[PDB]
């Protein structure tokens, strides 16, 4: 066999869930090769199918500031984290289908909100009323796993492979946030109710959907430089879609009008209390191992808090 290997620091960081991936572009795909390897296995992918589908999703990613190849690479990571710490959880085509799912949920973003499209009236929303961006990535999924040569689950039988397709299109559809929020308190009620059940399919999916939530908002995870330059390209696009809503007529939400760039801290403060900390808290109780994105979460809290008080600059 050919095994994949990466340099001494890499090989023991990739383990930690802050681990970012470096700006060295051409190093990713072999990056997510070894996590595909390490979680789910040297066999369950032919390596020649698995590099050009790599490469076809790297191409279907636009040069964007935030939601670009990178970000499909580093969500991904995220993913491998958890199935790494989680092992005995998952089954075979949940391993072979959520690091796919990471790899692929953004595909052919161009940096702007389902709002947005619905106020530009672009064709996009006249096909896909709900999750029209989230539709939009599992359809190119789709394309490109159809295209010669990149049927990477072509040693599955018709139902595995629908299964698997299944498993895709819900944790994709998951990455829309607006859904996110009833995700979390029906996981919240029912962890507190004790009726979570892992042996329940429809349970299964909600469980499987905010891992998507919490591998998507993993910029709040990282060491704070990590965090502080990622919000950076966040708010490159946000701002980009407020000045669009501008040139439509409409007042854009005050996250993506640049001219309230000064508020940006009490805006993470909010995001952090509102989304963040629920969604790795409830995690960290389903899947206790999730501990650390948590952690570093409550961390990046105190950090933004700093810098509303003006001990920190950014
Ligand atoms: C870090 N992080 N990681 C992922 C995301 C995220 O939400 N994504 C989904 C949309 O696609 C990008 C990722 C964020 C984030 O910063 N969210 C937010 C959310 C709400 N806000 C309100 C304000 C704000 C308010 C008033 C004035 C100025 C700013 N600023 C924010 C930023
Ligand atoms: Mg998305
Ligand atoms: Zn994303």
């Amino acid at each position: 066999l050919m095994q994949f290997t990466l340099p001494v620091r890499l090989c023991k960081e990739i383990e930690l869930f802050h681990f970012d991936i470096g700006p060295f572009e051409n190093m990713w795909p072999g990056i997510f090769v070894y996590m595909v390897h390490r979680s789910c296995g040297t066999s369950c992918f032919e390596l020649e199918k698995l590099c050009r589908f790599i490469m076809s999703v790297k191409k279907n990613y636009r040069r964007v500031p935030y939601h670009n190849w990178k970000h499909a690479v580093t969500v991904a990571h995220c993913m491998y984290a958890i199935l790494q710490n989680n092992h005995t959880l998952f089954t075979d085509l949940e391993r072979k289908g959520l690091l796919i799912a990471c790899l692929c949920h953004d595909l052919d973003h161009r940096g702007f909100s389902n709002s947005y499209l619905q106020k530009f009236d672009h064709p996009l929303a006249a096909l896909y009323s709900t999750s029209t961006m989230e539709q939009h990535h599992f359809s190119q999924t789709v394309s490109i796993l159809q295209l010669e040569g990149h049927n990477i689950f072509s040693t599955l039988s018709s139902s595995e492979y629908e299964q698997v397709l299944e498993i895709i299109r819900k944790a994709i559809i998951a990455t829309d946030l607006a859904l996110y929020f009833g995700n979390r308190k029906q996981l919240e009620e029912m962890y507190q109710t004790g009726s979570l059940n892992l042996n329940n399919q429809s349970h299964r999916d909600r469980v499987i959907g905010l891992m998507m939530t919490a591998c998507d908002l993993c910029s709040v995870t990282k060491l704070w430089p990590v965090t502080k330059l990622t919000a950076n390209d966040i708010y490159a696009e946000f701002w980009a879609e407020g000045d669009e809503m501008k040139k439509l007529g409409i007042q854009p939400i005050p996250m993506m009008d640049r001219d309230k760039k000064d508020e940006v801290p009490q805006g993470q403060l909010g995001f952090y209390n509102a989304v963040a900390i629920p969604c790795y808290t409830t995690l960290t109780q389903i899947l206790p191992p999730t501990e650390p994105l948590l952690k570093a979460c409550r961390d990046n809290l105190s950090q933004w808090e700093k810098v509303i008080r003006g001990e920190e600059t950014a």
